[PDB]
C-alpha cells in the first residue's frame, strides 16, 4: 500500500583490524545518508548483546528504511554503500543484506 | 526500546501455506504473551539470497532485554517452539537497542 516502508537489513561482522573509531565513523556516515539519498528516510543500528550465535559471528545490525515505489539507485552507486562502495566494503569479515516490507 | 530480531530460513519441505501458518501463529503470540510489544515480518526479495540463504525477517519490539527473556520463557513461546521449530532449517537471533 502507499507509504509502506521498504527496509534493508544489514547484518555485519567487522574484521578484527577495524578500530572502534572506524566503526563509529562508519555508522555516523551511514545514518547521515538519509539527508543525501531522497528515498532514504531512516537509519537505525545496534549491537547484539546476546551472542546466541557466536559461531556465525555477526555482531551489528543496521536497519535502513526507504520510501516504496521510488528509485534507490543513487544509494547503490554511492561510495559509502557497505557492499559496493570503495570506502567501506573492506570493513566487514561477513555481511548479509536483506530487502523486505514489514507486515503483520 | 529494544528489538528481538529473527533471521530465518525454512526447511526445503515447507510450503507457502505453511510459511503463512507459521507467521500467523507467531504474530498471534502478542495476544497471549504480556511481555511482547509489536511484531512485524517480511520476506527477502533479494534474488541472491534465495537459493541457499536466509529468506525471512521477524522484528519484535520489547521494553528491555529483561522482558525479551520474559517472552522467551513464557509457556506460549515454549509451546510455539516445541511444535514449530520443525519448520526452520536455521536461524539467527539478535537482541539490541536501535540507535541513530
Amino acid at each position: 500500500g502507499p507509504g509502506m516502508a521498504v527496509k534493508h537489513l544489514i547484518v555485519l561482522k567487522f574484521k578484527d583490524e577495524i578500530t572502534e573509531a572506524q566503526k563509529e565513523e562508519f555508522f555516523k556516515t551511514y545514518v547521515n545518508l538519509v539527508n543525501i539519498i531522497p528515498a532514504m528516510k531512516d537509519v537505525y543500528w545496534g549491537k547484539d548483546v546476546t551472542q546466541k550465535n557466536k559461531e556465525e559471528g555477526y555482531t551489528h545490525i543496521m536497519e535502513v528504511t526507504f520510501e516504496s515505489v521510488e528509485t534507490i539507485q543513487d544509494y547503490i552507486i554511492h561510495p559509502a554503500h557497505v557492499g559496493f562502495g570503495d570506502v567501506y566494503r573492506s570493513f566487514w569479515e561477513k555481511l548479509l543484506i536483506f530487502d523486505y516490507t514489514p507486515r503483520k
